[PDB]
């Protein structure tokens, strides 16, 4: 069982944890952790509203959110899975294709997500 603040701490974690692992220099990790971050937070939404769905599809769990926030959720969806669905997993090694670019925009679309959920939060 877990609270509305139990689902916001495991997502700020999880944004500490994807800014550290780009430090490190690992972009796949810090996107990872983004789709994480965003999907703890939209459950901590999801149940102050007592509103209860489930997947673990970011986009699934919205119902009417802004623009912005679907763009987010939707690329955020895309991130680890899939095995082959949503279908643009790279060949071989994934790691050595992230790039530090995705990496920022994972983790930007994961703030934008937090912060979104916090502003709801009453």
């Amino acid at each position: 069982m877990k609270r509305v603040e139990d689902w916001i701490k495991q997502a700020e974690r999880d944004l500490e944890e994807a800014r550290y692992a780009k430090s490190g220099g690992y972009y796949e990790l810090a996107c990872f952790l983004s789709q994480q971050c965003a999907e703890k937070a939209v459950k901590g939404l999801l149940q102050f509203q007592g509103i209860e769905k489930r997947g673990h599809s970011i986009s699934h769990l919205l119902t009417n959110p802004p623009a912005d926030i679907l763009q987010c959720a939707t690329f955020l969806d895309k991130q680890y899975t899939p095995s082959r669905y949503p279908d643009v997993y790279y060949e071989g090694a994934p790691y050595e294709y992230y790039t530090e670019r995705d990496a920022d925009e994972c983790i930007n679309c994961a703030i934008r997500i937090l912060n979104w959920v916090k502003g709801q939060i009453k």
